[PDB]
Order: structure tokens, then C-alpha cells, then sequence
């Protein structure tokens, strides 16, 4: 099953941790990358000097649950976010067609259709896709405003 992963990092050097994150997603059991996104630098979100963030997607192959999968997401961010907090998020987007409402998993990701940080790096991973619910991804981000994010 094609499950799309956010991965963020808010450091001023975020590559060896982001890779290091993404390394550890493709050894997941019974999974591997599909495709990994460019990255791309968002502005900070409180007005004291920070540096920027590093937002991208994966696709990532799998045939665990979608449970387990995140499970082995916060595995990953406590093993490779050695900064502290924010230095490695790992957020699951999607999970195949699915669509799941429990406790610990929401999947759409609850807030991910008004964060061009998320639709960005997905539409370059996955142009064509379409929301549970019918709505395309390209018809999104032509619709609503999101400022087009550049290159890390
Ligand atoms: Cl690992
Ligand atoms: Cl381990
Ligand atoms: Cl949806
Ligand atoms: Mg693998
Ligand atoms: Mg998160
Ligand atoms: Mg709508």
C-alpha cells in the first residue's frame, strides 16, 4: 500500500537528521521508498530569530497497518531527532485510499489540505492524486492560495 509521509525538520543544518530519517523509513519492515521529494524551506512561525524549516514527502511502500506504521514513524523520530523538538516530525498524509478516525491516527492528516508545506512537496511526488473525498491535489493548490515554497 502507497502510504505518503511528511517529514520536517526545523534546524539550521537539518540534512544529516532528515536522511538519516528517511533511511530509517525504507528499512522499515515490509516497505520501501517509492519516491522522495525535494526539500523545501518554510519561514519560522514565532517572530524570534530561527532558522527556517526543511519540510518534504516520501512515498513509502508498505504492507504493515496503517497503525504500525505509525508506530515505526515515532520510533524513527525518537531515534533520529537528536536535537529535540520539531528538529524531526514524521507525519503520515495518507495511507493508500483509506480513510481511518481512531485515537492515536487520523488519516487525511487532519489539517494537511491548508499546509502548502504538505501539498507542495506531495503534488511533486504525486501530481495526480485525489483526495478520499474527490478533490485533486493540483485543483487545490489552483484554488487556494499557497505560496509556492522554494528549494532547501
Ligand atoms: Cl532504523
Ligand atoms: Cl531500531
Ligand atoms: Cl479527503
Ligand atoms: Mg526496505
Ligand atoms: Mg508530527
Ligand atoms: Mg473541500
Amino acid at each position: 500500500t502507497v502510504a505518503y509521509i511528511a517529514i520536517g525538520s526545523n534546524l539550521a543544518s537539518p540534512l544529516e537528521q532528515v536522511n538519516a530519517a528517511l533511511k530509517a523509513l525504507g528499512d522499515i519492515p515490509e516497505s520501501h521508498i517509492l519516491t522522495v521529494s525535494s526539500f523545501y524551506r518554510t519561514p519560522p512561525l514565532g517572530p524570534q530569530d530561527q532558522p527556517d524549516y526543511l519540510n518534504a514527502a516520501v512515498a513509502l511502500e508498505t504492507s504493515l497497518a496503517p497503525e504500525e506504521l505509525l508506530n515505526h514513524t515515532q520510533r524513527i523520530e525518537l531515534q533520529q531527532g537528536r536535537g529535540g523538538p520539531r528538529t524531526l516530525d514524521l507525519d503520515i498524509m495518507l495511507f493508500g485510499n483509506e480513510v481511518i478516525n481512531t485515537e492515536r491516527l487520523t488519516v487525511p492528516h487532519y489539517d494537511m489540505k491548508n499546509r502548502g508545506f504538505m501539498l507542495w512537496p506531495l503534488f511533486e511526488i504525486a501530481p495526480e492524486l485525489v483526495f478520499p473525498d474527490g478533490e485533486m491535489l493540483r485543483q487545490i493548490l489552483h484554488t487556494r492560495a499557497f505560496d509556492k515554497l522554494n528549494k532547501w
